[PDB]
């Protein structure tokens, strides 16, 4: 959807600008509120999780080659035991992760392919249980 693109790259334009990177490969109840819980969401995640998913990241080994089904199948990693809220984070985290080592790896095209597949992946996997269980707005509750 529209929106999820939109949270997607609010969180990953975030990260790589927190983090010295540029976020310019993107471009060329309401949505602050979401956006804003999520960015301290992950920051929070970070801070006791550090090891930025290695395992993960090296399972998927992304190259522009790389197709979405081959994400899907290591996003699917996270949510083995289900959908947690605090497994979306981490989904979130991760793409974040990918952009980083994506442009660590003069490979900074993939950021906006990196950013379509979480969208995707969120809209089919993910939405269905964040709807189940309160919505967007109950995040917000969790994590404003």
């Amino acid at each position: 959807s529209q929106s999820n693109r939109e949270l997607v790259v609010d969180f990953l334009s975030y990260k790589l600008s927190q983090k010295g990177y540029s976020w310019s490969q993107f471009s060329d109840i309401p949505m602050a509120a979401v956006k804003q819980a999520l960015r301290e969401a992950g920051d929070e995640f970070e801070l006791r999780y550090r090891r930025a998913f290695s395992d993960l990241t090296s399972q998927l080994h992304i190259t522009p080659g790389t197709a979405y089904q081959s994400f899907e199948q290591v996003v699917n990693e996270l949510f083995r035991d289900g959908v947690n809220w605090g497994r979306i984070v981490a989904f979130f985290s991760f793409g974040g992760a990918l952009c980083v080592e994506s442009v660590d790896k003069e490979m900074q095209v993939l950021v906006s392919r990196i950013a379509s597949w979480m969208a995707t992946y969120l809209n089919d996997h993910l939405e269905p249980w964040i709807q189940e269980n309160g919505g967007w707005d109950t995040f917000v509750d969790l994590y404003g």
